Parts: structure tokens; C-alpha cells; sequence
């Protein structure tokens, strides 16, 4: 199905987003055609769950489901925090460029959160999740954003463009928030997606 909403973990570590800005700029100074493929300043996030919310009532149900999700996250994390190290560059078949999530224990925890989120939302009546295996990633560019590239002289991201960063430590993000975001509504003034609702993770209540 085609989703229109998603749960999003914003990247709150300014070092990570600043380092990705450098990476995007390094790429653009080599080929300015890639400008419209870059994700916008302020939009950096990890997608946790996609879904359809197709009317105002369903948007309100989604907000309720996210509120319900909060305690499950802290159960999964066992009263500690989830540290996400962002290191190196990966792609999905040269069409989407992302900063990779380093391997480690936090990957299984993040996967458990995604699966519990899917279950939580489905039990509230929301079509959510994907059949495809969840592959967490922090996108910096996607060719699909720039449909004239395909039609023109650029059909994949040349790996030479990001070679200097292929193995760069961007930084570590501690999970602090999950937002319910609209894919299609206008972005906030700070460049982030329209947010219906948000919960805090990892803080004293
Ligand atoms: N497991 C996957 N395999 C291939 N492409 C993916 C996968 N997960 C996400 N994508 C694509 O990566 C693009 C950017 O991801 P995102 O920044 O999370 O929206 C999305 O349009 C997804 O369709």
C-alpha cells in the first residue's frame, strides 16, 4: 500500500546533522545537478513505521496509538537509553543515499521497537508497516525527489561523489523522541515534517 504518515525519530544531535550537511555540500560542489535530490536542512530522521491515516478521526487514533507506544519503548530499552551510532555511507541500489547505522545490540532493540509500533497501531485499526524487512537508515539524498534527473544525465548516485565519507563517523544519536509525521503536508518552518503528535523517550517524567 502507499503510506501517507510515518513515525519518525528526529536526529537531535546537531553534530550528526551538521556533518551530513558537509557531506551534501561536498557532493553538490562536484555536481550541482544533484541539488534537488538532497533532503532538506532540518528534515533528518530515522523512519520507524509507515502507515495510512486517511481522515481526521484516523489521525486522532494515530496520536492515541503513539501515546500508547511510549511505555512499550521504555520496556524494550530496560530503563536505559538507545544509542544509535551513525557511521559510513550506504545506498539502496544507488538510488537512495544514507548514513548507515553501525552494527551492534541497538539494532535489535530498534527493530523490536518498530515491530511493537506496528502491532500497537494495527490494534487501533491503522494499516501500518511493510512486508519488506526493516532496514534502519538516515537518508541524505534520494533521486526520486528529482524526477528530471532520471529523464536527464543522472540515473544513480556516483559512489566517487561520497568516497571521502564512506567510512566517516557522523556521531551518535541517543533516542529522545518519536514523532507522528505527515508525508504530504507542508513542512514546518524549521524544515522538519508536519508533526501531528510526539512523545518523549529517555527523559524523567
Ligand atoms: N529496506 C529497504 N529497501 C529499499 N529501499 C528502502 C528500504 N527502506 C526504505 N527504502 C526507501 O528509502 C527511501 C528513503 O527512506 P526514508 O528517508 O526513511 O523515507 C524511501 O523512499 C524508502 O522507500
Amino acid at each position: 500500500y502507499q503510506p501517507n504518515y510515518f513515525l519518525s525519530i528526529p536526529i537531535t544531535n546537531k553534530k550528526i546533522t551538521a556533518g551530513i550537511k558537509v557531506l551534501q555540500n561536498s557532493i553538490l560542489r562536484q555536481d550541482n545537478r544533484l541539488t534537488k535530490a538532497m533532503v532538506g536542512d532540518g528534515s533528518f530522521h530515522i523512519t520507524l513505521l509507515v502507515m495510512q491515516l486517511l481522515n481526521e478521526d484516523e489521525v486522532n487514533i494515530g496520536t492515541d496509538a503513539l501515546l500508547e507506544l511510549k511505555p512499550f519503548v521504555e520496556e524494550i530499552l530496560e530503563g536505559k537509553h538507545l544509542t544509535l551510532p551513525f557511521h559510513g555511507i550506504g545506498t539502496f541500489q544507488g538510488q537512495v543515499g544514507f548514513v548507515k547505522l553501525a552494527d551492534g545490540d541497538h539494532v535489535s532493540a530498534l527493530l523490536e521497537i518498530a515491530e511493537t509500533a506496528k502491532r500497537t497501531f494495527q490494534e487501533k485499526g491503522i494499516l501500518a508497516g511493510e512486508s519488506r524487512t526493516f532496514k534502519p537508515h538516515l537518508t541524505f539524498m534520494k533521486l526520486s525527489k528529482a524526477p528530471m534527473l532520471w529523464k536527464k544525465g543522472v540515473r544513480k548516485i556516483e559512489p566517487g561523489l561520497y568516497e571521502q565519507f564512506i567510512d566517516h563517523r557522523f556521531g551518535e544519536e541517543i533516542l529522545y523522541q518519536i514523532d507522528l509525521c505527515s508525508m504530504l503536508k507542508k513542512k514546518q518552518s524549521n524544515g522538519y515534517y508536519h508533526c501531528e503528535s510526539s512523545i518523549v523517550i529517555g527523559e524523567k517524567d
